[PDB]
């Protein structure tokens, strides 16, 4: 159905990665095309956990479910007021698998790369504009030569500057903001914060900010904080550690000095709006040539309830099966029919976690 033709997946991203592995393992010839410079970048941000339902059938079908379970950490969670412990939700033998491990994404990214052939990602290869000729796509990627591909997959994340020949939809700023950093020896670093974790991942809430962490992404503490974007606001620097600071114990100020230095331990900031790419309208129907989206490409929504990469696996095992098992008369009717799905599920994901959102960040969260 793909047969004497090419593949180009534009993000070596968990997504990209496994729809590259779907495809290539049913003989596709397929190239990803990755913007980091080597395949040992470091991956900032959170672990990530893959749901019986959806992500885990995409590791099972690419061989890698038993992989992703032995790299992945079981974590219980722990719920906490701006002081104490509310909850405490230990993972019990039954559940240990029973989704979501946590895995991080440098693991992950790598339990994927292994098994993919040799030279399936291309890396140093930002794309920055795609053009169609006669039969094929002409890629254009910043200070390297240009290469051509039969069928475009975009999975190069939320921001993807590269989507209007699927769609004029853009990005939308949901109305909340992110603050994320990382604590090494968390131990020796931010020991009380560390103690109330107690090796279960950490959620509080409070007058509006919300707190999320686990204290062991391979031996490092990855902390978040979210909250409605300020009216005043952009007027923090998140290049100066002193403005970020100052802003965070103004906000904190009511809360246990456990969280407090949690924020003077860390050396750096990463601020970063949340994000939708609603999927508010039809995509569009006539296109030059086959391109699709999956992943954060193709519905980017606030990860706050849980969603997030595991819809987008679900997008790789559905597109990759409508394009292997040919049970369409052209790769257009295979993206179609894709596409069709990935707006119902897509949809209900992005309608519960705006939902989550608003729920969540309601000052009087109780909850
Ligand atoms: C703060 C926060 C916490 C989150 N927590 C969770 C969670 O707990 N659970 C969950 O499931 N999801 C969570 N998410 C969502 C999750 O991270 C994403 O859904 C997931 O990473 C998307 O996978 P992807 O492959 O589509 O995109 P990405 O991970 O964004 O990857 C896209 C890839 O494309 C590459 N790329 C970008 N531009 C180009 C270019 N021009 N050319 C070539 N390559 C390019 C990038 O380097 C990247 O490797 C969270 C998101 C945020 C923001």
């Amino acid at each position: 159905l793909l047969s004497d033709k090419n593949v180009a997946i534009i993000g070596g991203g968990p997504v990209g990665l496994t729809m590259a592995k779907l495809l290539q393992q049913n003989g596709i010839d397929v190239s990803v095309y990755e913007r980091d410079n080597d395949r040992e970048a470091r991956i900032f941000g959170g672990t990530l956990d893959l749901h019986k339902g959806s992500g885990q059938e995409a590791m099972k079908k690419a061989g890698l479910l038993q992989t992703y379970y032995d790299l992945a950490l079981p974590m219980g969670v722990n719920i906490a007021d701006e002081k104490g412990n509310i909850l405490s939700t230990k993972n019990v033998k039954p559940e240990n698998r029973f989704d979501n491990p946590e895995i991080n994404r440098n693991d992950l990214r790598a339990i994927l790369l292994n098994s993919l052939e040799n030279d399936t990602v291309i890396w140093d290869r930002k794309l920055v504009m795609l053009e169609p000729g006669k039969k094929k796509w002409t890629l254009t990627f910043e200070n390297k030569p240009s290469e051509t591909a039969d069928l475009v997959i975009l999975a190069n994340g939320g921001m993807s500057k590269v989507r209007k020949f699927v769609t004029d939809t853009e990005v939308e700023e949901t109305g909340t903001f992110n603050i994320q950093a990382d604590i090494h020896q968390p131990e020796i670093n931010c020991p009380g914060f560390f103690q109330l974790c107690n090796g279960n991942r950490l959620m509080a809430s409070h007058q509006g900010n919300l707190l999320f962490a686990n204290p062991n992404n391979n031996g490092a503490l990855h902390f978040g904080i979210s909250f409605k974007t300020p009216d005043e606001w952009t007027q923090v620097d998140f290049q100066n550690r002193n403005s970020v600071v100052d802003f965070l114990l103004k906000e904190f100020s009511d809360w246990d000095e456990r969280y407090k230095e949690l924020i003077h331990t860390t050396l750096s900031f990463v601020g970063l709006a949340t994000r939708i790419f609603p999927l508010e309208k039809p995509w569009k129907s006539k296109r030059p040539l086959p391109i699709t989206m999956i992943g954060d490409a193709a519905h980017l929504m606030p990860p706050f309830a849980g969603q997030g990469v595991n819809s987008g696996l679900v997008d790789a095992l559905i597109l990759s099966d409508n394009l292997a098992d040919g049970k369409f008369n052209s790769i257009e009717e295979a993206v179609k029919n894709y596409e069709q799905q990935m707006f119902i599920y897509g949809k209900e994901a992005q309608e519960e976690s705006t939902q989550n959102e608003i729920e969540m960040f309601k000052p009087d969260f109780t909850f």
